């Protein structure tokens, strides 16, 4: 179904809390007898009538997006949002655990995916606003999903950028410079945040290589000192045994001014072909 009833939908765990809202895995049990398919169900903890409408939006943002690289929307329940569960859980724990599995050509496919799911998304006028190893999601061995649009915005047709008026919540370490200064929010930024998924990605999501743990080993507010790092041209390093090629890729994603960032359609291409060499 597209509308899902709550009496039938089960209660199993919890599968991550944010943004005022929690994701909780639930059985759809129409029969009552544990033979009913699992799935994600969304909902807001909060009866507030700008984080219900922002929630809303969201639904619709979802349910209008189609692509083998994002995750799924299956309906809704009235309140609640429905998605397609994926027990292999997000990217950033699959990295840390499959590590001595995934090559460097196996990086590069969920690169390119990632990619091809945020062009996409770009099509759309829709800005991500919290690309992370963190939300993208591993459907199998060798296909991932982006996931999480709780602060994903549609762009007006007569802007390509957005503005917000309330401070960022999420990790510092993912936002463009444009974003952390002003809380200027585009497709743009998304390409910078891509850039820090890619040395995610490169680095398997290991804690003590993270960009959070970066920062403080090159060391007044934080958020101020990461703004002047990346002023003065500071960048994260070339993860270990990271091929040169991706590592400029990086650098690129990483540039100063977004319109001098490359596009999702100039960057896919690319990774097709790393993919293809190595
Ligand atoms: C991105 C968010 N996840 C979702 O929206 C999800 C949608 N379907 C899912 N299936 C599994 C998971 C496992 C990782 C738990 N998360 C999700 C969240 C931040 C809660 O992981």
């Amino acid at each position: 179904p597209t509308i899902f009833e709550e009496r039938h939908l089960k209660y199993i765990s919890q599968l991550g809390k944010g943004n005022f809202g929690s994701v909780e895995l639930c059985r759809y049990d129409p029969l009552g007898d544990n033979t009913g398919a699992l799935v994600a169900v969304k909902q807001l903890q909060h009866s507030g009538p700008d984080q219900q409408r922002d929630f809303q939006r969201e639904i619709q943002i979802l349910k209008a997006l189609h692509s083998d690289f994002i995750v799924k929307y299956r309906g809704v329940s009235y309140l609640r949002l429905v998605m397609e569960y994926l027990p292999s859980g997000c990217l950033r724990d699959f990295l840390q655990r499959h590590r001595a599995r995934l090559d460097a050509s196996r990086l590069l496919l969920y690169s390119s995916q990632i990619c091809k799911g945020m062009e996409y998304l770009g099509s759309r006028r829709c800005v991500h606003r919290d690309l992370a190893a963190r939300n993208i999601l591993v459907e199998s061995e060798a296909h991932v999903k982006i996931a999480d649009f709780g602060l994903a915005k549609l762009l007006p047709l007569d802007k390509d950028y957005y503005v917000v008026r309330e401070p960022g919540q999420s990790p510092i370490f993912w936002y463009a410079p444009e974003s952390l200064s002003d809380n200027i929010f585009s497709r743009q930024s998304d390409v910078w945040s891509f850039g820090v998924v890619l040395y995610e990605l490169f680095t398997y999501c290991d804690k003590s290589c993270s960009p959070s743990a970066e920062f403080l080993r090159m060391m007044v507010p934080a958020l101020s000192r990461l703004l002047e790092l990346l002023e003065e041209g500071q960048r994260l390093p070339a993860p270990p045994a990271c091929p040169a090629e991706v590592h400029e890729l990086m650098k690129l994603c990483w540039a100063p001014s977004p319109q001098d960032r490359p596009s999702f359609s100039a960057l896919g291409p690319q990774l097709d072909m790393l993919w293809s060499g190595s």
